[PDB]
DNA sequence: ATCGTGG
DNA sequence: CACGAT
DNA sequence: ATCGTGG
DNA sequence: CCACGAT
């Protein structure tokens, strides 16, 4: 069955949280963070609690023995007032300290204010929110195992890939499409991906109204191939999948000519190979059912439209997800061949999710996608912090998202 | 799992055609037909062919080692040529010189000849059509073997009926419905099933404007449980499902409430119990999909919608939709008597008397959709008019297959 | 904002 | 807004 | 109209 | 609409 790759060699079955715990502190992540200073900041506005102090004893034992960060310092920062300015004070200390990212403990569920301070720290540290109101023995355990997943994702640790053959599916797929903010307005994404789930590099729009959205999209993914292909020089393209997402305008065939005259202008410039061959396919959540033997089903409803019976992570819920190719440059030799090959990578794919430990079941293509618009759009309702990932390695490289 | 009850007592697993051809050779069908004559007509115009010889041989031993129907003979009727009026004259000399059911060999496709024939012999007695073309390329052997099946039913034998559970299911299923033959025009159905499948009683409306759908539908429904009680007085009816399908007009909530009517008013007539237990589904076929087993799943897409994967490398599915749209149910024994109606539903699927092949389609739906494309047809081309209401053989036989 | 999922 | 996850 | 299916 | 397949 699929496994996970962990450090030194390893590799786990999936679906196992238990067996994936106790492989990463018996080998390793599959790749630790490298780090700057060594040290990270703690800041919070309970200097007595015990659930802060057994906070950080847990946190500073997990990253070390089950990620194998050793030697890291946490140093702590109080502020006193609960308000932006306050906090946004400590912050900045903590930058001017020296310090590989920053885990940040806010009062409660204060929307406004967490997407303000959420954008700052995005635009300018590695960060890590969680909420003191929310703390609790029984769930400590739980709680910092699953937050330390994403921080050390955040960092630029590599958690664990997904075990792929090398020699089946995509060279590199493109998570792209739109996410409305509300009925105007919209930003485009592009992000590459590894056919082992990782994520290469990501771009996104500015927010643009709905008239601009092809223009958009063209320029996105243009710029997130230009931006893999001078981190990756050598990194041949001869098989290419777009998985297209999001609530978006309706313009189906406008969209697939905008899409095609992209791939043709990247293999114009050399950016693929130009006898890539590639398929452009809609991904779609539809409408959940319940049976009353589904895991990495397969279900073709016609030539071109599939579904994937994913399982949620009586009745056997489902989750299933339809796969639409809309464009492709096959042969109808090989066009059956092919289309194993894309499904299989949408399942492989749908089981990597550095959010946490447990899978989330969903293309990480199209979830984390999700995971930026929810930002984005919150970012710009609440006026925060505009995210500009263009000309921002650690923004284009890292998945801040998480 | 499923199995198929035939003669003797004996039962053998479904899904297995050669296993049930050897159990009737075994053990018979599970009702041989009571014959008045104990003689069957073949009309052709092959005299002294050869391939009307074998044909004729492979009917005769068949419908005796297979069937068990013993001291059969097969009369010869040439008719001169391939017109009505000259086949009929035949029809006519078999009819009167005493038959139980006419074999038909027509001379190739003619389909205003056909349903013109046909019209007539289901107005007159059990009948089976052949051609004489296609007769030439298709393996014999598989030819009769199928061509049997449904002689046989129409002679009113039961080749088989499915093993079920007698404290499980409904008393019977109604299938009902309408279905168009054109833009405008419909007829209504209502047949009468046991849980074994067997069909007890059928009704048709005539032909009417789907103006006219909802008072045909009460009145086809009425009758055909009229009918039904009168042959059988002392059936009790304490747990009643209507199977509703066919292209029909979009008056879902009128159809509805016109059905949960009707119901009412044949539980004061006393056709059902007073305290009868029913549910009305809509069974609905929809687009068919590949898995790249599932006998027997069922999916739930809402709490009163479900969806049967019936199977007919990939797999091919032909789903069932399923909807409940009125019960009588209470909440305690809902999910109980949901499980129980679509149990029943893939049993039912698994009843045709059409040949030997399932055809894996529940008979509360198909039936009615091969009555419908008599009816279309005979209307089409202006055969004589087919109503079962004053003639017991077609209210109680499977004419239609 | 540890997450997710069923209300 | 509840609660369970290894 | 053996009947079904699939291209 | 033509053509294989089925026990
Ligand atoms: C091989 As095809 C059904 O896409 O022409
Ligand atoms: C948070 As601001 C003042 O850059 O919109
Ligand atoms: C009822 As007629 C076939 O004689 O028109
Ligand atoms: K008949
Ligand atoms: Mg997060
Ligand atoms: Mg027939």
């Amino acid at each position: 069955g699929l496994t996970y790759r962990i450090g030194n060699g390893a590799s786990v079955p999936i679906s196992n949280t238990g067996e994936l715990i106790k492989g990463l502190r018996n080998y390793g992540p599959y790749e630790v963070p490298s780090l700057k200073y060594n040290q990270i900041a703690l800041i919070h506005n309970n200097q007595f609690s015990s659930l802060i102090n057994q906070l950080k004893s847990q946190i500073s034992s997990k990253i070390d023995e089950v990620w194998h960060i050793h030697n890291i310092n946490i140093s702590e920062f109080i502020y006193d007032s609960p308000h932006f300015d306050s906090i946004k004070s400590q912050v900045d200390n903590a930058i001017d300290t020296g310090v590989d990212g920053i885990m940040l403990v806010l009062p409660e569920y204060n929307t406004p204010l967490y997407y303000k301070l959420k954008s700052y720290l995005i635009n300018s540290i590695p960060s890590q929110f969680m909420r003191y109101d929310i703390l609790s023995n029984r769930n400590l355990t739980f709680y910092v195992d699953n937050l330390l997943v994403q921080f050390v994702s955040k960092l630029g640790g590599k958690p664990w890939i997904l075990n792929v053959d090398p020699e089946k599916g995509s060279d590199i797929i493109i998570g792209t499409g739109a996410t409305r903010i509300d009925n105007v307005n919209l930003f485009c994404f592009a992000m590459v991906f590894k056919k082992d789930g990782t994520m290469l590099w990501n771009e996104i729009s500015p927010i643009v109204t709905s008239s601009e959205y092809l223009t958009y999209l063209k320029s996105t993914i243009k710029k997130v191939v230009y931006g893999f292909k001078k981190s990756n020089p050598d990194w041949d393209v001869e098989k290419l999948t777009l998985h297209v997402s999001g609530k978006r305008p309706k313009m189906k065939d406008g969209e697939t000519k905008i899409l095609k005259e992209t791939v043709e202008e990247l293999k114009k410039q050399e950016m693929v190979s130009r006898d890539v061959k590639y398929a452009i396919l809609h991904l779609n959540e539809t409408h959940p059912f319940w049976v009353m033997p589904y895991e990495g089903t397969k279900v073709k409803l016609s030539s071109k439209r599939y579904l994937l019976t994913l399982l949620q992570p009586m009745v056997t819920p489902i989750k299933p997800l339809s796969v639409e190719i809309v464009s492709d440059n096959w042969t109808s030799e090989e066009y059956y061949h092919n289309v194993h090959e894309i499904l299989d990578e949408i399942y492989y794919l749908s089981k990597m999710n550095w959010r946490g430990f447990r899978s989330r079941n969903l293309p990480v293509t199209v979830n984390y996608p999700k995971l930026v618009a929810g930002i984005i759009a919150n970012v710009n309702r609440y006026g925060g912090y505009p995210i500009n990932p263009e000309g921002n390695r650690s923004l284009q490289t890292n998945p801040w998202f998480l």
